[PDB]
């Protein structure tokens, strides 16, 4: 299944979540902005997907599992 969603970029976050669940049904779909991940916590999350959205809760960038 998928762990990256380049297809969602330019789409709605809730739909993105639907897709992400389609791919990874059990996914912990989280939200932040673009590919701006600096200030993070421990090792990868094949459980979670963070969502990089814009001011219009759309997918600004490729949201990824971990």
């Amino acid at each position: 299944m998928k762990t990256e969603w380049p297809e969602l970029v330019g789409k709605s976050v809730e739909e993105a979540k639907k897709v992400i669940l389609q791919d990874k049904p059990e996914a912990q779909i989280i939200v932040l902005e673009k590919q701006a991940v600096d200030n993070a916590y421990a090792e990868y999350r094949i459980d979670r997907v963070r969502l990089a959205v814009d001011k219009l809760d759309n997918i600004a960038q490729v949201p990824r599992v971990g």
